[PDB]
């Protein structure tokens, strides 16, 4: 009975306005123990972490983004929206040992660290695949590495994370019997393996780093997995 996290499907603003987006938990009030995070998806499937820990803004994010709790929901406020803020915003809530993403809000505005993932994998139905995510420009073992699935009109789905320092894993209920997460420390690379693939697995798979109590700041560009004969 995984929690369901709900966001507004779509909101419209205009440049210079202030707008707030919310994130609701099916279990009850969102609290600071849910460590709410907000992530932005810009066109070309480019993800950036904006806020974590309810209200901690990630370095380099414009100051017009802020997080809070309002009405027993997590809330992202954009103060003075800019045209380039037109994007899909996803929240994520922590439930003791897993993250759950909301469905995302499409915001219309009317008017160096790298995670390196291969662009694509074309595989046959029934086959296996091993996806890779190479960390560069930071200390691989100091951040958890998360993996996230995106299918169109299906929002983000948390798969799980690995602690590269220890190899320890945590998975979502949906992926606890599907994904196998490993790391190779000398090459600073995280891996995710699947077998018995089907068209239900066709999606973009992202890796994203996370530091305890902080935020999903940096994301890979995603590997498009296409399961097709």
């Amino acid at each position: 009975s995984q929690a369901v996290v709900t966001q507004e499907s779509a909101l419209t603003t205009s440049p210079g306005e202030t707008v707030t987006l919310t994130c609701r938990s099916s279990t009850g009030a969102v609290t600071t123990s849910n460590y709410a995070n907000w992530v932005q998806e810009k066109p070309d499937h480019l993800f950036t972490g904006l806020i974590g820990g309810t209200n901690n803004r990630a370095p380099g994010v414009p100051a017009r983004f802020s997080g809070s709790l309002i009405g027993d929901k997590a809330a992202l406020t954009i103060t003075g929206a800019q045209t380039e803020d037109e994007a899909i915003y996803f929240c994520a809530l922590w439930y003791s040992n897993h993250w759950v993403f909301g469905g995302g809000t499409k915001l219309t505005v009317l008017g160096q660290v790298q995670l390196q993932q291969p662009g694509a994998e074309l595989v046959k139905p029934g086959a296996s695949v091993k996806l890779s995510c190479k960390a560069s420009g930071y200390t691989f073992t100091s951040y958890l590495m998360h993996w996230v699935k995106q299918r169109p009109g299906r929002g983000l789905e948390w798969i799980g994370r690995i602690d590269p320092n220890s190899g320890g894993t945590k998975y979502s209920e949906k992926f606890k019997s599907k994904a196998t997460l490993t790391v190779d420390k000398p090459s600073s690379t995280a891996y995710m393996q699947f077998s018995s693939l089907t068209s239900e697995d066709s999606a973009v798979y992202y890796c994203a780093r996370y530091y305890y109590g902080a935020y999903f700041d940096y994301w890979g560009q995603g590997t498009t997995l296409t399961v097709s004969s």
